[PDB]
């Protein structure tokens, strides 16, 4: 019969999403002039070095390091965390998958905190790993005491937690995450969007806890989440083993060559960060006066809205598109009712809002 | 004890080949003077069509396609069969990785055909899989009584087979692929090299046998080996689980974009191809006149040579590169015997035979 392994025949049906540029053909419009809001993407774009670094790439035609070593060494200069404890994904999700690769096997177990980012729970499923949920609460904080008890009793090998957290952008406490960190479980730490936060990456704790591993992304903040680059800070006795593991070229010339030249351009990184802080204010006000929409505080670069007043959130999220503009809605059951809706350029919100008015 | 699971702990790692950055920190040489003939790569680079585009790219900042739409429109054109036969990866070593894990549960077995592809086996483990090896003749062809006499007794789930070969350059003959085929067996075919060979893909066959999947990449006769992008041609029962487990976003938009420029200047790519077939021909009968190298027939864009006359294959290739020349050289019980040669321009075969006559 087939050969697909059993558990991956369970797996959800493929869901196709309508590229941003088919939308701009159907609606008569250049790509350029849709505003897209639905994936946290930077409207700024990376710094101006990128491209000139990658219209002039030497060696397209020889195979890349495998050991990423000299952006690790960027890295390593950016953290103050040496090169030894960090690894290069293609995207921060090549390093979850990576990470659930070589710690689970079939029917093991993990803890994910819903609602929060969707690769958690699909890279389980994939690598045939069964998922606990300890929901946050209202607030989207964690449920520390119920982690510990779930914890125990059942006894699962990892919990994944991302802070600030997608899609509401809420921070974990010092005190949570060393309280969960006192668990036999390994945590996973997603830092993606840490930058638009005041709070400092805790990439370097993994010298101090053996269960902690930090992970970190150029796809937000550095406008390359179309070059494929993240990474990651790890403890040495779990590096080893992943170093083993690898793929040895899944991180391309243009990922490497793009990311340290993004780390050249501290000022620009810096800039951006800061006008897209300074226009997440401005749009969660925004937000708020709408009567059917109630914004969450963020510390990201977007902003979550709970839709009231009876109105349908797939409604809105497809009458918006039919005006060009792109926000975030979910089929996931957790989130159906939540709207989420990225920090773009101040005109861009501008866009946004006006078409909210006209709906 | 330690979080990493059982199989990893014991895992030997793959031995990759390193760029010419890597390359220039270890000799003290510029790029320019090293002569790098170790990885199968074309010294002509890609169409120029390639950096053209790549300069250009308008929306970096935004997630790539995940399902590589208009490079699968193109390659559907290339290839003649349908694009809900093609799937897209990271280099074709993506596709080889994701079979694995789609297809083998802990403890499956694959057949390996040894001399060939460490990645095979480095998957295997890596998937936790178990290797049956079934060693292929002197000439390198397959011992087909053999595969089938395994497979029975054995159950493997899977066969990985590269025609042109790697390490030899040797062509799969038809008959026996038809024969294996016959058995309740998943055959990947991996067809990376086909273009320096003068035989057809067999992409078009993949229609009819639902256990055949054909592997194919842009990262050797195209020139785009740092950019991470290959294809394959599947079977509709196999892709359709394929597309529900994939990772979204492994190819990037410098991947797609290159791919799709590469396939517009067909005259770039047949002529680059003739180049490399043409040198082949020529750093073939160099290799043979070295009293101490063997060359084998190769289809290929390398030549694999047997060392003979007491020389040490490691040392040789040690001493090469100490002169800025790197070739390829093996740990592994079934390859230690043997250098491999890619083809680059004639003048990089000029330094090679160069540095070969002050060994000593
Ligand atoms: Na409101
Ligand atoms: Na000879």
């Amino acid at each position: 019969d087939s050969f697909i392994r059993q558990h991956l025949r369970k797996l959800a049906p493929y869901q196709p999403i309508l590229p941003f540029e088919v939308l701009s053909s159907r609606l008569g419009r250049k790509p350029e002039d849709i505003v897209k809001l639905d994936a946290n993407e930077n409207p700024y774009g990376p710094p101006p070095e990128v491209m000139e670094a990658l219209g002039s790439i030497r060696f397209p035609y020889v195979y890349p390091d495998p050991e990423s070593r000299r952006l690790r060494a960027a890295l390593a200069q950016d953290s103050g965390l040496e090169s030894e404890y960090i690894l290069v994904g293609c995207g921060a999700d090549e390093l979850i998958d990576l990470i659930m690769r070589c710690v689970l096997d079939p029917g093991d177990k993990i803890v994910d905190c819903p609602p929060t980012f969707t690769m958690y729970e699909f890279d389980a499923a994939v690598n045939g790993a069964l998922v606990i949920k300890v929901p946050r609460r209202p607030d989207f904080s964690l449920n520390v005491e119920q982690i510990i008890e779930v914890v125990k009793q059942e006894k699962p090998k990892c919990i994944f937690l991302t802070s600030p957290n997608n899609p509401d952008g809420s921070i974990i406490d010092d005190d949570d995450l060393l309280k969960i960190l006192e668990l036999p479980i390994l945590v996973v730490l997603d830092e993606a969007y840490i930058e638009f936060s005041t709070i400092e990456s805790k990439m370097s704790w993994v010298k101090k806890h053996d269960n902690l591993i930090v992970l970190r992304t150029f796809s937000k903040r550095a406008g390359l989440a179309g070059l494929r680059v993240g990474y990651g800070a790890f403890p040495l006795s779990i590096i080893k083993y992943l170093w083993r593991a690898k793929q040895p070229y899944n991180v391309s010339v243009a990922a490497e060559i793009s990311a340290c030249a993004a780390l050249q351009n501290p000022t620009y990184l810096e800039n951006v960060k800061d006008a897209l802080v300074k226009e997440r204010g401005r749009l969660f006000d925004l937000l708020k006066a709408v009567p059917f929409l109630k914004p969450f505080p963020s510390h990201s670069n977007f902003i979550l809205c709970e839709v009231t007043s009876g109105v349908d959130p797939k409604k809105l999220k497809e009458d918006l598109a039919e005006m060009g503009v792109m926000i975030r809605h979910y089929s996931n059951k957790e989130l159906k009712g939540y709207v989420r809706v990225s920090v773009g350029k101040p005109e861009h919100t501008d866009v946004l809002m006006n078409c909210i008015s006209r709906l």
